[PDB]
Formats: structure tokens, C-alpha cells, sequence
């Protein structure tokens, strides 16, 4: 029901505990404040139960599209960095952690997708979706495909669909219109068009999901694919001489994948706030906090500037930062969930047949604008 004179923080148990626990013990020498930190079960879930009754840790780390329902039960409090703490992480950042204009977490980490090579099949990725098809009939010449990645889920075709003017809400001023949704615009449907013409002429296949496309890339059957950090992992013991690159454009446009904010909250009912803000800002948030974690395990791409500088040395951090900054943050708000269903259904839809792509995406955006 608090605890008063200490901190509790909870964080997923696929994260560096361990080392978020030494930034911990370093606090505690420095100002004699215990910190503990601990990674349960579904916290995620956890958190909205326990939160609710003025209960919970002091702090929460979660991907920020989360922040958005907690906040809107007033379960996160204000934060209060002041604009010289706010100049020290990339500016996009801060668009990721705010409902109705207030800031409700701190940046820590950035997540998006990239293009995925085999330097031995493909010495020189293609820099344009359009290049493919041809790139594809090259290689089929000798026995090999050119591009495999999932297609049953739409947070892997969107960053196509998107690149020449599709988005999921209008970002302005600090809020999203809910109003104003990018599904079946121009944009999105030459995007989605050109996904559809992949497969109509065999450049592509309709079936092909997670596991397919992972298997044919490590095992060098496809020269490329589209994925996250979270399978470098797997491509290492495939042994397979890989790059991790920026996206391909389409009509000269970037490609556009959705972004996700790994940020730390403070509970609103927490009686250390001022705690909080201190371990957070000026221990946590600094070249030696993140290298504990990242120690630990990978951050990956982080919102801390100084520290993004050091990790960009390794070419795959770079690219995911690359395509971060040229994707879409995640929108936090609840008609966000509206637009997974609607876009799924569309997409599928389109590359069955079952539908033509004009029509899949006109049904979609009257689902989501509803």
C-alpha cells in the first residue's frame, strides 16, 4: 500500500534485471536508498490489478503502447523533466510517452524492424521494393529465391503499406486525431498493390508466416527477409553471413515500420516520487546505468544519445535506430486495437483474392473511423 524510503521496480524477465539491479546498488551507496527490482509473471497484467487499489512498484518498464490504457486510468503520474534533462535523448522519443499532452514515462530503449540480407548470395542489398521482382527471376536461375518474410500478420507488411502515405492516426500537436486515419489513402493502397503483385507473379506466397520464412533465410534459400532483433539470436547459429540494413524505399518514399519505446512509468499513488525521478534521470539514464543493463542483456537501439553514439558502431544497431527514426511510433490510444483487426482481415483478404485491394482497405478504414 507503498513503503515509503525505498524503491520497487518491476521489468519483464526477458530484460537485464540483473543489471538493472547493480544501477540499484550503486544508488543505495550513493544515498543509502534500498532499491529492489523484480520481473513477475504477466506483470503487464498484474500491474493495472494491483495499481488500482493505491498498491504496485514505485516504477514500471514496459514497451510505452501499454502507458496509454494505465494513464487513462490515471495510474501513471506526470513526469517532470525539465527541457535540458528532455535534450539529452532523441527528440521522437518524447512523442511516444504522453497522454493528452502530459508526459507519463521516460524513454529507454527503441525497437523496429529491418531488412535482413545474406552477404553471399547478395553482396549489394537492393536499395528499392522495385527492384525486386527482377532480382528475384535472377536468382531463380540458379535455384534460389530473392525475398521471404511473414505475411499472415500486419505488423510485418504495414512498413510497405505505409511508405508512400498510409499511417494508422494523425499525429499533431502533441495528440492523436482519432478521427483521422491513413488506411485506404493513395498511398496505402499503391503500398498494398505492389505487396499483392509479389504474389500474383510468384515473387512471393500468400502461406508464408513466421517459422516459413526464418527456416528458408538461415538455411540460405531466400537471399533476404524482414525481421527484429529479436531473431539475430537465431540467424548466428544458422551461421549464415547476414547484414542488417535499412529498408527498401517504395516510389522513393522510406518505408515506414511502427516503432516501440521500451519506458519506465512511475505509479501515481507512490509516496517516492521524487525518488523515482532521481534513480531514473541521474542514474539510470546515463552511459554507465545502460551499459549495466545492456551488459546483461541487449537494449538494443536506446534513447539516450551519448549512449546510442557508442552502440551505433555495430552496423545492425545502427540500421534498427535507422529505420526507428524513418518509422511510425505505435499509437498508445484504445482505437488502436480497431486498427490491428481491420488491417489484418484487409491484408489477408487482398492476398487471397477474396477480395481486391481497393475494397479490402475501403472496409477496413470505414471499421476503424466507426
Amino acid at each position: 500500500k507503498i513503503e515509503e524510503g525505498k524503491l520497487v521496480i518491476w521489468i519483464n524477465g526477458d530484460k537485464g534485471y540483473n543489471g538493472l539491479a547493480e544501477v540499484g546498488k550503486k544508488f543505495e551507496k550513493d544515498t543509502g536508498i534500498k532499491v529492489t527490482v523484480e520481473h513477475p509473471d504477466k506483470l503487464e497484467e498484474k500491474f493495472p490489478q494491483v495499481a488500482a487499489t493505491g498498491d504496485g512498484p514505485d516504477i514500471i518498464f514496459w514497451a510505452h503502447d501499454r502507458f496509454g490504457g494505465y494513464a487513462q486510468s490515471g495510474l501513471l503520474a506526470e513526469i517532470t523533466p525539465d527541457k535540458a534533462f528532455q535534450d539529452k535523448l532523441y527528440p521522437f522519443t518524447w512523442d511516444a510517452v504522453r497522454y493528452n499532452g502530459k508526459l507519463i514515462a521516460y524513454p529507454i530503449a527503441v525497437e523496429a524492424l529491418s531488412l535482413i540480407y545474406n552477404k553471399d548470395l547478395l553482396p549489394n542489398p537492393p536499395k528499392t521494393w522495385e527492384e525486386i521482382p527482377a532480382l528475384d527471376k535472377e536468382l531463380k536461375a540458379k535455384g534460389k529465391s530473392a525475398l521471404m518474410f511473414n505475411l499472415q500478420e500486419p505488423y510485418f507488411t504495414w512498413p510497405l503499406i505505409a511508405a508512400d502515405g498510409g499511417y494508422a492516426f494523425k499525429y499533431e500537436n502533441g495528440k492523436y486525431d482519432i478521427k483521422d486515419v491513413g488506411v485506404d489513402n493513395a498511398g496505402a493502397k499503391a503500398g498494398l498493390t505492389f505487396l499483392v503483385d509479389l504474389i500474383k507473379n510468384k515473387h512471393m506466397n500468400a502461406d508464408t508466416d513466421y517459422s516459413i520464412a526464418e527456416a528458408a533465410f538461415n538455411k540460405g534459400e531466400t537471399a533476404m527477409t524482414i525481421n527484429g532483433p529479436w531473431a539475430w539470436s537465431n540467424i548466428d547459429t544458422s551461421k549464415v553471413n547476414y547484414g542488417v540494413t535499412v529498408l527498401p524505399t517504395f516510389k522513393g518514399q522510406p518505408s515506414k515500420p511502427f516503432v516501440g519505446v521500451l519506458s519506465a512509468g512511475i505509479n501515481a499513488a507512490s509516496p517516492n516520487k521524487e525518488l523515482a525521478k532521481e534513480f531514473l534521470e541521474n542514474y539510470l539514464l546515463t552511459d554507465e546505468g545502460l551499459e549495466a543493463v545492456n551488459k546483461d542483456k541487449p537494449l538494443g537501439a536506446v534513447a539516450l544519445k551519448s549512449y546510442e553514439e557508442e552502440l551505433a558502431k555495430d552496423p545492425r544497431i545502427a540500421a534498427t535506430m535507422e529505420n526507428a527514426q524513418k518509422g511510425e511510433i505505435m499509437p498508445n490510444i484504445p482505437q488502436m486495437s480497431a486498427f490491428w483487426y481491420a488491417v489484418r482481415t484487409a491484408v489477408i483478404n487482398a492476398a487471397s483474392g477474396r477480395q481486391t485491394v481497393d475494397e479490402a482497405l475501403k472496409d477496413a478504414q470505414t471499421r476503424i473511423t466507426k
